[PDB]
């Protein structure tokens, strides 16, 4: 099969998704409803990737275009999760769901939550979110590729955020994600 990996590259994950005999193209710009990027796509992972997909993308690959989002939906939908996870003292955790219209708000196809430790800071905390989304999707792709798993719907409430939200507190941010997560606990609330 041919797997379309949206955001930036990476030889472990090209590695791995090639290591079951299929083919891996890699894009991180802006994509066209038209764009040849698609033709023979089987199956769409979205990773880093820093763009909306378009809802005709969507409607065609629904139910096979996944994004991997280092937050615990429905909580910190959107950008900056890992930091809006403390300033807003919510679950923190890393989601596959399937991609539909609308940011992070597809169905649910396995979470794990992640814990945090006294002396985290930012870059550690979201360090141990990408070691846990790339564990949990290495587990559980060979039975995401066969399509042996259907997702729940997601619950309606949780968060999102946009890039610009953080501005207010950014400086709290004294030492950029080398800041301890614990000044930022409940900050925006
Ligand atoms: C478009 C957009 O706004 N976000 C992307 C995506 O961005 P992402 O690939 O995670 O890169 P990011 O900008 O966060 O930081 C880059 C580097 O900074 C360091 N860092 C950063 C934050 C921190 O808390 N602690 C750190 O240490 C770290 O080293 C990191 O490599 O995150 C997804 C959740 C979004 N949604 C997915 O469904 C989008 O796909």
């Amino acid at each position: 099969g041919k797997i379309l990996l949206l955001g930036p590259e990476r030889k472990w994950l090209r590695d791995f998704l090639e290591s079951f005999e299929d083919e891996v193209t890699q894009y991180q710009d802006k994509l066209d409803k038209k764009s040849a990027i698609l033709n023979n796509v089987d199956f769409i992972i979205s990773y880093g990737y820093r763009y909306i997909i378009h809802p005709d993308i969507v409607e065609r690959f629904k139910q096979r275009a996944i994004n991997l989002h280092i937050s615990y939906l429905p909580w910190n939908k959107g950008a900056d999760p890992n930091l809006w996870s403390f300033l807003e003292d919510s679950p923190k955790g890393v989601t596959i769901h399937y991609i539909d219209s609308g940011l992070d708000t597809g169905e649910i196809i396995v979470q794990r939550e992640v814990t945090y430790y006294e002396n985290d800071t930012l870059r550690t905390t979201y360090e141990r979110l990408t070691q846990t989304i790339e564990k949990l999707f290495m587990e559980y792709w060979p039975l995401i590729r066969l399509g042996k798993i259907r997702g729940i719907p997601q619950p309606k409430g949780g968060s999102y955020h946009k890039l610009k939200d953080k501005e207010k507190y950014l400086y709290l941010l004294t030492d950029g994600w080398d800041t301890p997560v614990q000044k930022l606990i409940g900050k925006a609330q």
